[PDB]
């Protein structure tokens, strides 16, 4: 509903962590062109050069606040932006908001780049007439990925699982490694059968009712042609109108229409952070007024 | 040099702190799939799916490496992907492998897609006649520096300054806090006369000449238009023979042919990681003969 | 149904760091002791006596891979243990073995303790004939919580949900906090409907049947004497057949199978892992012959 | 001899570095509970609902302070528990509250079970006339130790050596690996030197005269029956009148007054940190008015 | 030109994790002596009993701000110690104070007596009419480089390089492995061509024309005598004029003198930092009046 | 008494860290000389140039062990080093070697160097008659402490209290802010009575006599001159056999003599750590075949 909300789900302890080790990353010894800029109370302006949505205030801030730095922001988490939009000023000594801008930038641009694909793919499916949830994966940048599942809540996306646990996800080199379909769902629902869900990845519709039969809660349909995604979904969802059934594999902002249907509930998209391009932002000192 | 001679750069122990932060982000807890499959001896395919340019062996190795996986690769570090090619055979206990995939695929992907990138535009300049350098730029993704600036000169680009300490870099923002830009490439040169360089981003001529006057090694023309860059550059290297000088923002391969100069001694993109998407990897056990 | 692979639930990178906090925390500088053993080849035995379940092998088994020892077992983890047994054979060099000595002991006694405790309680619920799951909390050791959820998993208990990223629990204060149970639930679901699960701590049969209506997966029936207890779970059990019934308050291995009953799926009882007693490991060393 | 004035114990970077361990442990990723309560200013109140001895206010303090809470208390460090108590309040954001909740109980239930079963030691040695210190062992949970040496102090106990360092102590398994007591105290002599004490473990009274005629400060003798222990003792220290005597193995505080003895000057008992359980406290919000 | 200035080089950050790192080293459990002092309001005077130069205060206040104490500081960074000096003054409670003490003074002591070397390597150098670059090395202390390459540039040394990140060495090793001059600096002037600079080191003429034939930026001329040092110079400046001179190797305060020469443009020394001896300060409670 | 035998002090799990840190400070990115060498496999020779004793093998093993590289002492731990002499040799791929050469002869260098100055203080004293300690301070360079203890142990002198949980230890600062000696000491002598001994710094004999008279373990006559310092030690002596006397402050190699006396049975001298100049080690690649 509101993605002013979202930020209330990231731990203030890891944060700060977090940010820290971005900020050593890009200056790990002495900051020589700190002697360049000086000391001196300075503010500078946030611009919104790319249209897309605003997502990544929790980030930037807490970067600016580990440099003695406060931010104002000007356009709520979430906002449509619409270029040459001016949406922050920040505010510290000058070598402190020089020293903190590349990193703030570099994480509001990838944020906000995945909230702006999710919010478009969500409408896209929206505009298709679908109800169901459009989601990410966990193919996500190492070490980023609190960052890029936040952006894509903000954006309207549902995060799917965060990690590997999670919910028990079998996937086809876990059928292949157990023997059969029927063994690893017997195998998964047992390593947590209360209480964490069950999904399981099928290339067939006979794998999936056999995951069905086996207990599945979710059926995943991975990299089926939309003409057999949907006959496929309707046989389960009589059989066993309780799972839910999820289709996955190649769906991108263009064939994602062709991919909604009244029984796919959950549509998940690895384009959202893997082909999500980052948003253009600057940041420019200007004399005070 | 050569693409296999580049994993000599990274420090081993680097390596192995970030492989483990990785790791631990997928699964802080229990693995619960690893009951799934069990432990016995497995191997899987390594698929590429995607054409470009392979690049982050040495990353793939050791998260592998550190679950006593091993992997065999059947093309070099820098070798064209032709899709669909078997790349690679990994082997070690089931859970094991699976525990890595996503993390390995995840870094594989991201690190062959800004190589690809590198390779299409030093490919592009190569065509249109210039013999400059292809650089990258400090957009990348927080904490994922390491692995993007190895994927830049895999690809065959320069990776340009690593960080903050390793040239000073005067910005439009310092030339604002310093006062000018001759206070503030005197403050530069002081920093570090000997001996790390300084690079001066000019949006103007008049900028441009003042920065070399006043000792700037690289003089950076930021933003111009290809008609405005090349008399600029010419002028530059007419009065300053020694002063290198780049020409950087809103460079993209399409564009990238317009800027090449016998002027222009380095180009750098920030496109080459905020807008390269990832290549497609998969990870397919294969059953025992 | 097999304690000896549920050593593959533990990611390797996770144990080798706790494993080096805590020999780091019984050793922050210099080991004087180390002189007055010296580093000769050696062997020590491990002696139970306590009776109960033995749990924490792989733990023990890191601790002393960290310190170039090796440890041979004469039990299977989870075997039960009838003092004054031989458990095992540690190897190594002198001062390693006892470097290592208290460190092993204090999470095998602390892990096995645990076990011993899920195990009596299974063992109690299985005999008044009841079905369903005997579950560990969130009363956990601060950083000891990996530990103490495996003990739980080896004396056959389940562990519930690892942290709160699993499933979604609304509890007293959240409710208190919403401004009432259905919205608190509302939200819950929200926040994640596919999918985690939403469970919903009551104190009264209204509670949860409101949780129920709200679309809650788990009821949590808080503090019921049993008298209210099994009378409330068969209306809800009539009233929502597809919801899960948990009972928790007080429960302990004295008046547990009075909780035990048809209706009730999950029993979890802080006492597993708050008040259950170390077992009683010694390590002797025994000369060559 | 005031609990109030031991937390300057506690080095303050030390609790940030553990609080923020504890915490990143309950909560790794998302806090999706936190969409349920929002962020609305907030109070809860401590219940005490055990008898005990209140114990660890540094370390909740500490916990709520990472979160941006307050606390006020309504008891000092070491109080008298009489259920039910209102102990303290607590205030802040829901979702902060919320989030320490746990984490903050667990570590007070735990100090406060170990300085109340320490105070009862400190009861029944009293009642029985003996003015020696009672004191804990190196048998805390790892990683722990820092919480339960403290929880020790509160309740009147002597903490004993903290680590590995500290006192050299010689042990059954040094004796063996150094081929006698003879040999082994004199090269713990010689690592102590001028600034540590040495002290020998001793199971029967011949070592125990070995170890004082060799120059050890302390002997612990080790799992005698209280009628040997006491003549022990007695001979020892008309012999080695300088020589403080500790006894140790198998106390608890049933059989405490047995070992009291006008020639014991330190008893040490593992149960204190292996079998206390931890007191019962809750944290529940509340209306303003 | 600005001893005050320099701080602003310190990233505060990394001086937070540093300084937390040296609180930890000293005082890894209880602070026993805490108990000593109290808790109450103090103040303490920084005495200087060495002559030298002050350097350190950005670390000094760094480890006190976490520590809640306060710092006031008499004399600039950079000053002249004239002893017996009244430097600053600290406020706090007492046990932090003294909690502090010994990581401060040690941390100001050493600082103190790097820059105090290198102010005497300065005076000396200027006494021979020599206005080159008197350097520093990599020869610092593990760990402790930020505050001895800091201390350099208090007393007006330049720092070189921090690490082997900020420019290409080539040193004797390199051109052994290399398997000759020539092969080396190519590889070294790929390595980054543009930009980082590539200094070269040399034992003989021969070798460093080869250097700068091959494109060296800088060329250290390692360990010769005054006497063909000189001579040497003369030639690359007259040959190469746009290459930087290094000398290195046995330059100490009293034979510095001889090293200075009108091609001599920096000269590094070892000593600095390596043979460089604590200044002595005290750090002094005292009371009201 | 073995120096070969001190590296068991130093627990594995710690060199490793400590190493690790070392290393990335020295390297925090890419590694551009390791392109010059190549990593062929190779060979370096360890030469002493510098008189004095050989001390930091374990550091200098442990830095090369984590970059693959083997060494091969030819001299044990201890050894005097009559320059110049060839101390080991190193062998592994070439740009490992050249990786680890800096920090590994930066750390031999210091240890060295403090184990020759504490070799130097123990003769001095030997050759006056004297049989106490000579011992070390806390005056250790911030995150090097282990190195340097380790040292002095080589250098045949006393550690000292390692860190502030070692014994309690009374100062000047300590009496202020008690108001008294006398309630220091009590203070001092509860907060770890069993057993930690107390050491109180007195300025004069009436100070002396105080802590004696409320139970100090050891007094230290702190920057008395010789001539006061002796009938000091006597009186104290005589009144108070079993209080060990140390002597401290300002005491260096060439007047060591004349603080050694019959009645003083320790001293310490802060210069064996904060004026030893590190010895000159060099390491040389040679070629093979
Ligand atoms: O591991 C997960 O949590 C997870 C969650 C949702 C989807 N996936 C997988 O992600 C893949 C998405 O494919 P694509 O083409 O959009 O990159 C597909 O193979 C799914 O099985 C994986
Ligand atoms: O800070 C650096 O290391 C750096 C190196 C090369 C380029 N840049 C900046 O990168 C910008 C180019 O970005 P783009 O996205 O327009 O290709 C341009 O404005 C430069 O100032 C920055
Ligand atoms: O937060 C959790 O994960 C969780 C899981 C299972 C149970 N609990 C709570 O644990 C409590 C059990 O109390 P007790 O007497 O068994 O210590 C009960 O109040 C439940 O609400 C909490
Ligand atoms: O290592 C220590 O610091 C230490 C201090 C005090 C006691 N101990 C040992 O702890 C044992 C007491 O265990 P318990 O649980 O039987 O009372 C006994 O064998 C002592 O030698 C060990
Ligand atoms: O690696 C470096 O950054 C570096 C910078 C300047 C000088 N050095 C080396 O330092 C050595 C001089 O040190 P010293 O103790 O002989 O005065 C000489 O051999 C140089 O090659 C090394
Ligand atoms: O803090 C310690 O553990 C410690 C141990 C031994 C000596 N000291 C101090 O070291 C000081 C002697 O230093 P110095 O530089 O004059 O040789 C003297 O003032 C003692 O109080 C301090």
């Amino acid at each position: 509903m509101d993605a002013e909300g979202l930020a209330l789900l990231l731990p203030p302890v890891t944060l700060a962590a977090l940010v820290d080790s971005w900020l050593r990353e890009d200056c790990p010894g002495l900051n020589y062109a700190a002697l360049v800029s000086g000391a001196g109370p300075s503010q500078a302006a946030l611009w919104a050069k790319s249209p897309g949505v605003l997502a990544g205030q929790p980030f930037f801030d807490a970067i600016f606040t580990q440099l003695n730095c406060q931010v104002s922001w000007f356009l709520p988490e979430g906002s449509k932006l619409v270029p040459v939009a001016r949406v922050a000023e920040v505010r510290g000594p000058a070598h402190c908001l020089l020293l903190g801008e590349r990193v703030a930038l570099n994480t509001l641009a990838r944020c906000s780049g995945i909230a702006s694909a999710a919010a478009a793919a969500v409408e896209a499916a929206r505009g298709a007439g679908w109800t169901g949830h459009v989601a990410g994966t966990r193919k996500t940048t190492p070490g980023f990925r609190l960052v890029e599942k936040y952006g894509l809540l903000v954006g309207g996306a549902a995060s799917h699982r965060y990690d590997l646990g999670g919910l028990v996800m079998v996937k086809d080199n876990h059928v292949v490694a157990a023997g059969g379909v029927e063994k690893a769902v017997r195998a998964a629902r047992q390593a947590a059968d209360f209480a964490l869900k069950v999904e399981v990845e099928c290339s067939s519709l006979q794998e999936a009712v056999q995951a069905a039969e086996a207990g599945a809660d979710l059926v995943l349909l991975d990299n089926f042609k939309p003409e057999e995604l949907h006959p496929t979904a309707t046989v389960l969802k009589a059989q066993f109108p309780s799972v839910a059934v999820e289709a996955s594999g190649g769906i991108t902002l263009d064939n994602l229409p062709q991919f909604c249907g009244p029984h796919i509930d959950v549509i998940s998209m690895g384009m959202l952070t893997q082909a999500a391009p980052a948003l253009d932002f600057s940041l420019k000192l200007f004399a005070k007024e």
